[PDB]
């Protein structure tokens, strides 16, 4: 596999978004993975609608602003036949009436692929060969809230009890040796002001730190 990957440098990733006071990170993680796969298929980068997922995917087991899961969002897009653009179905950060319009759909998927749980090497292969990957993580720490630079490593992090969905856009390493001081490049949904332009470097191959490889998946387009 490549020594490093960064799908932002290839046009696969939209500018950083902000979920605000709504527990919809699972929806931003799912739209980020679908934006990359639609870009790989068509060559067009189009921002997708988190609000469409928040308002319409309760039957699949999501709970809008009270939480949800990326696989359930990809299941909804498959059963639904489509997903509207961010432009046509804007984000308001509260649970609202489902206003899905097929004529405004700009994306589709046939289901999703799961990365084997807990396998950082399996996540590395998916990121190198597919594009950005949806992942769950333990983000419940002040050290994450105030992250700004460096490789994030928190002793209090759990690899099994997770509470936040994010998007792995690549991986890399510090220095000249590609085999040490490794990190995952992660896009968050707390706005560009959070973290480093809305991103964080999370320690890689340090025993599945913060659970990044515990529940990873991507849509099949
Ligand atoms: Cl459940
Ligand atoms: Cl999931
Ligand atoms: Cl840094
Ligand atoms: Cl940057
Ligand atoms: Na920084």
């Amino acid at each position: 596999l490549p020594k490093s990957v960064d799908w932002r440098k290839k046009g696969y990733v939209t500018p950083v978004k902000n979920q605000k006071q709504c527990g919809s990170a699972w929806a931003f993680s799912a739209t980020g993975a679908l934006e990359g796969q639609m870009f790989r298929k068509t060559g067009k980068l189009v921002s997708l609608s988190e609000q469409n997922l928040v308002d319409c995917s309760r039957p699949q087991g999501n709970q809008g602003c009270n939480g949800g899961f990326m696989a359930r969002a990809f299941q909804y897009v498959k059963e639904n036949g489509g997903l509207d653009s961010e432009e046509s179905y804007p984000y308001v950060a509260v649970d609202e009436i489902c206003k899905y319009r097929p004529e405004n759909s700009v994306a589709q998927d046939t289901g999703f692929t799961v990365v084997a749980p807990g396998k950082e090497k399996a996540l590395m292969k998916a990121v190198a060969t597919v594009g950005p990957i949806s992942v769950a993580m333990d983000a419940g720490h002040s050290s994450f809230q105030f992250y700004k630079s460096g490789i994030y490593f928190e002793p209090d992090c759990s690899s099994k009890n997770l509470d936040h969905g994010v998007l792995v856009v690549g991986y890399g390493f510090e220095g000249a040796n590609s085999q040490n001081s490794k990190y995952w490049l992660v896009k968050n949904s707390w706005g560009p002001e959070w973290g480093s332009n809305g991103y964080v470097k999370i320690a890689k191959d340090k025993n599945n730190h913060c659970g990044i490889a515990t529940a990873a998946s991507y849509p099949n387009v």
